[PDB]
């Protein structure tokens, strides 16, 4: 359970995301495939790209990216309280896309990592800690909803 206080410091960072949803949903995908390849190897769509500049240059990689970062600040906003959005993308992650949880650790790694780059006054340990912990509580729920379908692993 984040504190109020912790989600002030998510919510603060997140509302700097939010005037470039698009280059930062770029680099959070673009990072996670480099730093894990694997990841890359479950989208259909993508898995042509074989460069960082041909990921950079594909305009359906960035309307991905916003698309993950939209439902991702969606769930953030809710504090907590976002069984209704966890619900349908654990269903489609585990059961459609056959996403592992384990996945999930990594693309919440390119997103602190991605927000630390583009906003550090914003994004001091405090707020790592915390933005830590909301991703942290993503995962614990979406791995409660994939235990229930038989994924969980
Ligand atoms: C913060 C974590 C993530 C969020 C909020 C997110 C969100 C979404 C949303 C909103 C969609 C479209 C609706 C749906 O299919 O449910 C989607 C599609 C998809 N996601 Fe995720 N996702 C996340 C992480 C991942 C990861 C880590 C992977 C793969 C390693 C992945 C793989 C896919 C695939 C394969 C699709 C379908 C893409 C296509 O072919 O159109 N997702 N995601």
């Amino acid at each position: 359970v984040l504190s109020e206080g912790e989600w002030q410091l998510v919510l603060h960072v997140w509302a700097k995301v939010e005037a470039d949803v698009a280059g930062h949903g770029q680099d959070i995908l673009i990072r996670l495939f480099k730093s894990h390849p694997e990841t890359l190897e479950k989208f259909d769509r993508f898995k042509h790209l074989k460069t960082e500049a041909e990921m950079k240059a594909s305009e359906d990689l960035k309307k991905h990216g916003v698309t993950v970062l939209t439902a991702l600040g969606a769930i953030l906003k809710k504090k907590g309280h976002h069984e209704a959005e966890l619900k349908p993308l654990a269903q489609s992650h585990a059961t459609k896309h056959k996403i592992p949880i384990k996945y999930l650790e990594f693309i919440s790694e390119a997103i602190i990592h991605v927000l630390h780059s583009r906003h550090p006054g914003d994004f001091g340990a405090d707020a790592q800690g915390a933005m830590n912990k909301a991703l942290e509580l993503f995962r614990k729920d979406i791995a409660a909803k994939y235990k229930e379908l038989g994924y969980q692993g």
